[PDB]
């Protein structure tokens, strides 16, 4: 093949410029994103049932719906959770790979079967069935600093205008709200009630009645009577639209004649729909709004876009209303990506200062600078065929095969260039013959890197989606180096070559260099032995350190922004919780300034489940350029805040950053489901957790921070209605249950239409009047006559203990426990103990794992076996290239020496075994791999072809082959030392690739040019 | 033809039929499956101890083991033979009569006093300033 | 009886099935035993 | 192009104080001068 | 039925179309509110 | 109608270089497909 | 499947003759089908 493109150079360029154009197009047309879809797709059917316990909501709702959710194509499983405020939250989550389109819609088609099912209430309120992904972009926020209008009123506002406009933004159309537009709240008041002789039954019939839309026909309509004329529609009674005209609703006339409108026994206002959350910004009211990402859409774009949108928006605004951003990063992924190119660009620069220093041929130093941005490119093609995306991921996939197309590019150039110096030939006769010398090697070097980098992306799971964007990234990339290396390198050397005072000095120096280690080569030729058993003492560190060296999934980045949770104890306030999220705001805004840029506090959305005890506080930061010095970054602030933070007592605050992704964390924990199988009950279900609890903290040398991801039992005000009593006394059951549950818990009635929307209404007793237990004595209910029986008469109060959170797994209660291995030992062990101890727990109590552990359990054996598929593949591809069994063997033994630098350096810069790190180590073993190919290639040859003696022929190739190792080497290490050093603006990443490729580049580079020659001459002498 | 998209169809179709039909059809539960006509295989449950009778067998298997394999993937319908347990009222005219009692009463008040009802909370959102405690309130709870 | 949801595979449905049923036999009651009067797989496994 | 429409003004009190429920109103003003479709029949096999 | 356009693009056009958003390849929307009550909205996609 | 009449100009630069690039591939000169892109104009002319 | 030599015939009430006529012709079919023998085997009706 290089042949027929020496003789033709016009169709190379023409190649190439065909592969750049396709590379630019798909450049301008591929979707950019921080991190691909990695979770396997999962469906979430979220249930509001207003005023219900744990309890009710689980035996109404949950199961009625759980019990109907069958006949569903790829489900792994499902879980739910019953919350006290009413809400089912049920998750299903399904096999990867499956579209979530048709999941979603199987899902909604199953249910829609089973809303007459449901109670009135919560097929009145919705049910929604959404797919839960991570597409998670952006944090809008509104607030008033001018003070006049409530959370309410901004609530309203974005819901009104602001979120139709946002929606239709370039890029996403699904938006969220941090919040509830308008409801017409009619705040009933017991007293006048019993003044009046009413019941809140009276007050929800009434409102019913008298707003509502009645059909009315047409007049002239057909069929028409003969002559007829005219024909218009006909307009009957419509909805309510002010508060005036509910507060003239009638709810009775009086014995002597007077009117009983709503006004005398109720206040109606224009309130929220429900008063759960509070958000707040910086300690004043704000409303936010959740921007995701649509599928296949540019981030960076997105984002401008709907900033320019606010912008737009921002003249028509009232008085205040100045729009922040709370959450954000954007800015992060355009920082990352700029970081990569940079590198790149970097790179390309080094490739070409190394040339020139070692080739003082300005012609040829440029035929690497021309070829590595062709396959660059093609690369970017390759990615936007597959369906891939621009994403950290596939960029750093990129900047690892960037030092192997260099070693290509240096490779093919180094050796014409050598053949033109040594033999004195014309460019076209010298291109000819060395591409003859390394054809074959770099036809077989493509086979064995595609062997070694395709398997790992068959690797199943989450973490194989991870897996898989390297794999193709990297593979892609080799591909077209090596035909980029086949195609358009050598017409450039044939083209462009020209046949032939510090540089003097430095050519002395390395010839002086390559005549030292040409003399210690020979000389390890003849004692060898002793480097058989130093490679032995190589191989045993090497094991060492892989057994020693921490495992992780991801490096936990500064992002400009984290968390903070606040957990008040059981029975605990909105306002108790608003004082402690008060005392963070005021801390972060205090004892943080030059690092909080801003705080948003939402009060009663907690982390572990929705209620009025907890909140949390998100902390947005300066940018990156206003915080110098490893002080300042997230680490060093969240275990400062969680410091500070411990003196505080009444509740349980803790800072913390987020994850690299959100769906993922905790590589070394572990989520483990304990389910009841005989009908037990919850109690006892708790009891089997309590032990198992006990018996981990029984084990602190293996299970470490064992806890239940569940809320205890709290206490409950049960009101007991006597039957007989009530039927003695003329009061029906349906009006105690109606007035009590539209007094305490509300009752949504009927819409209304204010300002062109429709909105709900709901009434409820005023706040004074449903506080305290003895409040109950404030109520009356209407018996059969017109008499107003006291609660008190019929009922009976007490105090219970109950779940504030019921949850189940795959349709049967369990309890859920959240665990961690021990710093020591791996996480594949620790599930092993934690399936011994729940052998040994009551009779009834099965177990189960789920999230990542269900992926772990099944999906987790597969490395080793696509490992050994590799080796074979590698075994069959390098035995093919040389013609022998056993020379293959010489090339497979240089993989501890580069595994071994890698591992070094991870151990001394305090790095782990993260996705990067394991990414880097394959990319060191297959250039070091590489190196050696074309050694034992030029080795064999010479054998062969010249029949020269095996010392002699492995001296020889080892001579002619020092300097591209050494160009490559030094090239790759210039190019990604920046990596090594680099602190903040997602240095995570960059620091885990760089350090690891660098260590084990210098090591592979020092270590192979003596190894190789003593592994080839062995196995020489050793075997035939 | 892919049936996911037939069966979808379908459905879109029949969720029109659906508010045309009685009340104790939708109560009873429509069903849209796309399967077999014929059994890929038939699970028996028997008690070698001979205590367990056929319908405490049968409900066995349907409360515990009959929704998990229903959502097993492929399987695309599963049939029971049995029904699970149901609390049957076995209503005695002569008795009814006796105390000039109907069924729709008996009706009437099995759904007054067996019903699950949301009492709302004590202290709840908007709270009144100055509160202290926050607790569900429980009324009525499902007979068991 | 289960019938395979049209376009599934007859005989990884067949061993999803068994492991359900598996994970199901240590929480039977005394006594409580299953049994396979008719299965249209081990027919398919022996012809293969 | 606009149209122009009939608009009638029920007084929910004039109703109450004679005695007419505003139900039984709307009732009597859709079904008379729109139609009204109230169950179904079976005329020659089919639901009509 | 029984609305106007007016009363029904407010209550049902408006509020069906909002949502009608991040559905990919789509290139136009359109809707009609008739007096009648009927709502009838159209969404065109991309061809292909 | 509007899309096509937006696209006809990158339409005929696309199909006048792949052409071109054809032709230098194939001819193995840049000089032969450049003499040869001037006679189009002589056709589109035709055309027109 | 059936047999190779099996056939499903559907009578069909295309009229609104009702289930009596429905029927009645149905039994006219089965009387004549059962006097060729030799040509059909077992016509049966499948349903009650
Ligand atoms: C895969 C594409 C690259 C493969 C290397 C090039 C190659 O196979 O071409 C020549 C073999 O004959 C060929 O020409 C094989 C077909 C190569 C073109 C594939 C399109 C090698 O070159 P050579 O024939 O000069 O050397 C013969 C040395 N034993
Ligand atoms: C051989 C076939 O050509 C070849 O080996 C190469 C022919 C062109 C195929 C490559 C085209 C690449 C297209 C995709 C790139 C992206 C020609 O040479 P020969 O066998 O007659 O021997 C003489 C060589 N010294
Ligand atoms: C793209 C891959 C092909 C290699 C790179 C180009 C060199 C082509 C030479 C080989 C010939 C075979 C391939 C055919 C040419 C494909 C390029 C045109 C594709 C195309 O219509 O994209 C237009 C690019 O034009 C603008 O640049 C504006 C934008 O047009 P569009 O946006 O309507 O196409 C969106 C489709 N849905
Ligand atoms: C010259 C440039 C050549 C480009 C080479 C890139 C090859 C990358 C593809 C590697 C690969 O097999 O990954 C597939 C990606 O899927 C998407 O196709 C897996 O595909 P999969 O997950 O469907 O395969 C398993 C189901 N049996
Ligand atoms: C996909 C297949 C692409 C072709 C791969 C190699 C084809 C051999 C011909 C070739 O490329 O030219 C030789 C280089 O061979 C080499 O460099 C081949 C050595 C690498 C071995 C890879 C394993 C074999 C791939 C086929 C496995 C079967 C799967 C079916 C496609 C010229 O030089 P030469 O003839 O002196 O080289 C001794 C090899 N015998
Ligand atoms: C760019 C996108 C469009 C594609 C354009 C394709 C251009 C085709 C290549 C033309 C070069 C000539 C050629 O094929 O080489 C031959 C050499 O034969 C050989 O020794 C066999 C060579 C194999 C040719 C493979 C053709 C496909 C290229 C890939 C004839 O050479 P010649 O033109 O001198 O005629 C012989 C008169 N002495
Ligand atoms: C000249 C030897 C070619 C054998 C391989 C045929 C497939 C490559 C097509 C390109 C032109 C030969
Ligand atoms: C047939 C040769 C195609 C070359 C362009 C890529
Ligand atoms: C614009 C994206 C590239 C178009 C050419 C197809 C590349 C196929 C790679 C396999
Ligand atoms: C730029 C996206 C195009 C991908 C498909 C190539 C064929
Ligand atoms: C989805 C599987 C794709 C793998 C395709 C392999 C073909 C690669 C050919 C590259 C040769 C230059």
């Amino acid at each position: 093949m290089p042949n027929f493109f020496i003789d033709r150079p016009i169709f190379a360029w023409v190649i190439a410029i065909i592969i750049m154009l396709a590379g630019g197009l798909a450049i301008l047309k591929l979707p950019v994103a921080q991190y691909p879809t990695i979770a396997p797709p999962a469906v979430t059917i979220s249930a509001s049932y207003p005023g219900a316990d744990a309890k009710t909501v689980q035996d109404t709702v949950t199961q009625v719906i759980e019990q109907n959710m069958n006949g569903i194509d790829n489900l792994m499983y499902m879980s739910s959770n019953s919350d006290s405020t009413g809400t089912v939250q049920i998750t299903l989550t399904f096999e990867s790979g499956t579209d979530a389109d048709i999941a979603q819609v199987q899902v909604q088609n199953k249910l829609q079967l089973a809303m007459p099912l449901l109670p009135q209430e919560v097929q009145q309120q919705g049910v929604s069935v959404e797919k839960s992904s991570s597409s998670f972009l952006m944090v809008v926020g509104v607030i008033n600093t001018d003070g006049t209008m409530t959370q309410e009123d901004i609530s309203d506002y974005v819901a009104a205008n602001m979120k139709d406009a946002i929606s239709r933004t370039s890029g996403v159309g699904d938006v969220q709200l941090f919040g509830s537009q308008y409801a017409m709240r009619i705040w009933m008041n017991p007293n006048e009630l019993n003044k009046f002789q009413l019941t809140p039954v009276d007050v929800i019939t009434a409102i019913k009645a008298q707003n509502a839309q009645v059909a009315a026909g047409q007049l002239g309509g057909t069929p028409p009577v003969k002559g007829q004329q005219l024909n218009a529609s006909i307009i009957a009674q419509t909805r309510l639209t002010s508060t005036e005209e509910f507060g003239k609703i009638l709810l009775k006339v009086n014995q002597d004649g007077s009117r009983v409108l709503l006004r005398d026994v109720a206040k109606i206002e224009l309130g929220g729909e429900n008063y759960d959350i509070i958000a707040e910004f910086n300690g004043q009211p704000a409303s936010g709004l959740g921007i995701k990402l649509a599928t296949g859409a540019n981030a960076l774009d997105t984002a401008a876009a709907i900033r320019a949108e606010l912008a737009k928006m921002e003249p028509f605004f009232p008085s205040g209303l100045k729009i922040v951003y709370p959450y954000d990063t954007t800015p992060f992924v355009k920082i990352s990506i700029h970081e990569v190119v940079k590198t790149l660009v970097e790179a390309i620069i080094l490739v070409f200062l190394v040339m020139y220093l070692f080739l003082q041929n300005f012609r040829a130093t440029l035929i690497p600078t021309i070829a590595v941005p062709v396959v660059l490119l093609g690369t970017f093609a390759v990615l936007a065929a597959f369906g891939f995306s621009i994403n950290t991921l596939t960029m750093f996939g990129m900047v690892l095969a960037i030092g192997l197309l260099v070693d290509d590019a240096i490779v093919v150039v180094e050796n014409v260039e050598r053949v033109m110096a040594e033999e004195g030939l014309p460019p076209k006769e010298a291109t000819r013959k060395s591409m003859g010398q390394i054809q074959g090697a770099l036809v077989g070097i493509a086979m064995v890197l595609s062997a070694v980098f395709v398997p790992m992306a068959f690797f199943g799971g989450s973490t194989g989606a991870i897996y898989r964007q390297f794999s193709i990234t990297i593979v892609s990339a080799m591909a077209l180096s090596v035909l980029v290396a086949l195609i358009l390198t050598p017409a450039l050397c044939a083209t462009m070559l020209k046949p032939i005072g510090f540089f003097g000095w430095f050519n002395r120096m390395f010839e002086k260099s390559t005549h030292h280690y040409t003399d210690s080569v020979g000389g390890i030729l003849r004692s060898t032995g002793r480097y058989l058993v130093l490679y032995l003492i190589i191989v045993v560190g090497m094991a060492y350190l892989f057994v020693r060296l921490p495992s992780s999934f991801l490096p936990d980045e500064d992002q400009g922004v984290f968390m903070t949770m606040v957990q008040l104890p059981a029975g605990a306030t909105q306002e108790r919780t608003q004082k402690v999220l008060n005392e963070v705001t005021h801390y972060y805004l205090t004892k943080e300034k030059n690092n909080v840029e801003s705080v948003f506090a939402v009060n009663g959305f907690g982390f572990a489940g929705r209620g009025q005890n907890t909140g949390i506080a998100f902390v947005s930061l300066k940018d990156w350029a206003d915080r110098p010095g490893e002080e300042n970054k997230v680490e060093a602030i969240t275990m400062r805040a969680t410091r500070a933070f411990s003196q505080i007592k009444d509740a349980m605050v803790f800072a913390f950053n987020l994850p690299a992704i959100v769906e993922l964390g905790t590589a070394t924990g572990f989520d483990f489901e304990l389910i009841d199988q005989a009908g037990l009950g919850h109690e006892k279900l708790t009891q089997a957790r309590n032990q198992l609890l006990a018996e981990a903290a029984k084990h602190p040398d293996m299970l470490t921070s064992v806890r239940p991801n569940g809320l205890e039992d709290t206490p409950q005000f049960k009101i007991d209605i006597d039957q007989e009593k009530a039927q003695a006394l003329g009061v029906s059951i349906n009006d105690i249950n109606t007035t009590l549950g539209a007094a305490w818990g509300g009752s949504y009635v009927n819409d209304f239409i204010d300002r062109g929307r429709v909105k709900k209404v709901y009434v409820m007793s005023e706040a004074k009047y449903r506080m305290l237990p003895d409040d109950i004595g404030d109520w009356y209910v209407r018996a059969a006559d017109g008499q107003m029986v006291p609660f008190s008469a019929f009922s009976s109060s007490r105090w219970e203990y109950g779940s504030p959170r019921l949850e189940r797994y795959n349709g049967l209660p369990s309890m859920e426990i959240l665990g961690q291995a021990a710093p020591g030992k791996s996480t594949g062990e620790a599930m092993e103990l934690m399936e011994q101890l729940a052998s040994k727990l009551p009779t009834g109590v099965g177990y189960d794992w789920t999230g990542m552990s269900y992926q772990e359990r099944l999906s987790g054996n597969q490395a080793p076996s696509l490992y050994a598929i590799s080796l074979i593949v590698v075994f069959l591809c390098l035995a093919a290239l040389y013609e022998s069994w056993s020379i293959p063997f010489s090339v497979m033994l240089v993989v501890p020496l580069g595994v071994i630098g890698a591992l070094l350096a991870a151990t001394f810069r305090g790095l782990t075994n993260d996705v990067y790190f394991q990414v880097g180590l394959l990319t060191t073993i297959g250039l070091s791999a590489k190196n050696a190919i074309l050694i034992v290639e030029f080795a064999k040859d010479l054998m062969d072809k010249e029949g020269k003696g095996l010392i002699e022929a492995t001296l020889d190739a080892v001579r002619m082959r020092l300097r591209p190792i050494l160009m490559t080497s030094l090239a790759f290490i210039l190019g990604v030392m920046p990596l090594v050093i680099s602190t903040g603006a997602g240095s995570g990443a960059q620091n885990a690739v760089g350090t690891g490729v660098m260590g084990g580049m210098v090591t592979a580079t020092v270590l192979a040019i003596f190894f190789v020659p003593v592994f080839f001459v062995v196995v020489r002498r050793r075997f035939s």
